């Protein structure tokens, strides 16, 4: 009955809000900084936040006007540094506050994530998540040395054996008490409960074994977000936590069920999966104060750093169109004009108070059968300290959010006490024994 909360962020200066950084008010020149980040992890973990989602690009946005020049200029998630040397630091200095990084299964050997993210695991005593990703934006596969540039769906398929990989040496590779530490018999690791995984696959061919031990988690927490076809029968099939497009009660309506029907292919439970809705939030104590604080990011809104974000993104260079164009089937007029828009966002936008916020979250929640939400950014610290000081208590008062955090791996957290490793009917359990 309570509603999860992740806090939205990435390691780069213009993450959504673009041309934002120019808000006096505002942090993302703070990037570079690490105490910026345990703050925030800080902060965060005083409001109660299951976790901190950290998105990523390892690509540029060069499409419109046919140049980057405009995200460098506009700082459209470029520079950008890498999420997981964060981590640690932010882990350290929290006890709940779990964290989900976005990582790429186009790019990089699952074999060196696989110790990352088992590392990770370990560092935080089970509160780390993997937003899995598939990328787009072109930069990235010319960057990293990809000689047969794969197509959207067949980057689903690479990163199934991705995924599977992983699963094999988190859940199969050491047996859950290889580690002893046995002094009398001089044995730390049971070498007979170690074993290779011989994964050998289309794209893969890992031996194995992995190279640490079990972990709270073993397995992270899944993220997934990709809302194309692929990427929603991904999702269906792998992901514990599904983030979802949308801002209005029958579009999330829809993903919900789409998604939960998908997984009845693979034998998984659906409540074996949180929904999650995207929401940008401007509270204020009475109506006008939460209005001139929208009134004071409008005046930052740059549209041309949109337009910049929309290229990379959708693939479309609406320099290269005329307003009276039509794209998929609005005119790149209204798109242009949707985009110059606060709202235009594809995620709920609440203004008011901290009543009028929380009534629409649970709104979502109690129409679209939603199980939490995905807080996005406008302004740093601003929206984050903002919704944690009005809305949070809101929410507390009406039994929709945690007072406290409860005990254990985030996975626990999610789906409850004992439950800190996948459930039989998930994939990876395939390869536990």
């Amino acid at each position: 009955k309570k509603i999860h909360i992740n806090a939205f962020e990435m390691n780069c200066v213009g993450h959504i809000a673009h041309g934002l950084w120019r808000h006096p008010e505002n942090q993302r020149h703070r990037y570079t900084d690490l105490n910026y980040w345990t703050e925030l992890a800080q902060l965060l973990e005083k409001g109660k936040f299951d976790a901190l989602f950290l998105a990523d690009v390892v690509g540029i946005y060069d499409v419109y006007r046919q140049s980057r020049d405009t995200a460098v200029r506009e700082a459209v998630q470029i520079p950008v540094n890498d999420p997981l040397m964060l981590i640690s630091a932010m882990a350290y200095v929290t006890k709940h506050l779990a964290f989900a990084v976005t990582f790429s299964t186009t790019y990089e050997h699952p074999y060196g994530h696989a110790r990352r993210m088992s590392t990770l695991d370990h560092l935080t005593k089970g509160r780390i998540a993997w937003n899995v990703v598939t990328s787009h934006l072109p930069s990235a596969d010319k960057n990293f040395g990809i000689k047969k540039i794969l197509e959207h769906d067949e980057r689903y398929d690479l990163a199934d054996e991705y995924l599977e990989v992983c699963y094999k040496l988190w859940e199969g590779s050491w047996e859950d008490n290889a580690v002893i530490r046995d002094i009398e018999n001089n044995i730390y690791t049971d070498p007979s409960k170690v074993h290779e995984i011989n994964h050998s696959g289309k794209y893969f061919e890992v031996p194995g074994p992995h190279l640490c031990e079990p972990s709270p988690q073993r397995t992270p927490v899944i993220y997934q977000a990709g809302m194309s076809e692929r990427g929603r029968e991904f999702a269906a099939k792998h992901a514990e936590c599904v983030f979802l497009g949308g801002k209005d009660v029958e579009t999330l309506k829809f993903f919900v069920d789409d998604i939960r029907k998908r997984a009845k292919k693979y034998g998984r439970n659906p409540d074996h999966i949180k929904m999650f809705a995207g929401i940008c939030v401007i509270v204020g104590k009475t109506h006008d104060e939460a209005m001139e604080k929208l009134n004071s990011f409008q005046k930052y809104w740059s549209l041309e750093g949109h337009l910049a974000h929309y290229g990379g993104g959708t693939g479309y260079d609406l320099s290269k169109y005329s307003s009276n164009d039509y794209i998929g089937s609005i005119s790149v007029g209204e798109i242009i004009n949707n985009m110059s828009k606060l709202d235009g966002k594809w995620f709920k936008l609440s203004v008011g108070t901290p009543k009028k916020v929380a009534d629409e979250m649970q709104y979502l929640v109690e129409e679209a059968g939603i199980d939490g939400f995905n807080l996005v950014q406008y302004v740093s610290p601003g929206t984050f300290v903002d919704f944690i000081e009005l809305v949070v208590p809101e929410l507390q008062k009406r039994g929709l959010y945690r007072v406290d955090y409860e005990e254990g791996t985030y996975r626990e957290k999610l789906f409850g006490k004992g439950n800190y490793r996948l459930p039989d009917d998930h994939i990876a359990a395939r390869y536990r024994n």
